[PDB]
């Protein structure tokens, strides 16, 4: 959830999965 990554986390919201901070 709450992220810039195109994928989702657990809440279905944009995940914050990136290669750098």
């Amino acid at each position: 959830s709450l992220g810039s990554s195109p994928y989702n986390d657990i809440l279905g919201y944009p995940a914050l999965i990136v290669i750098y901070p």
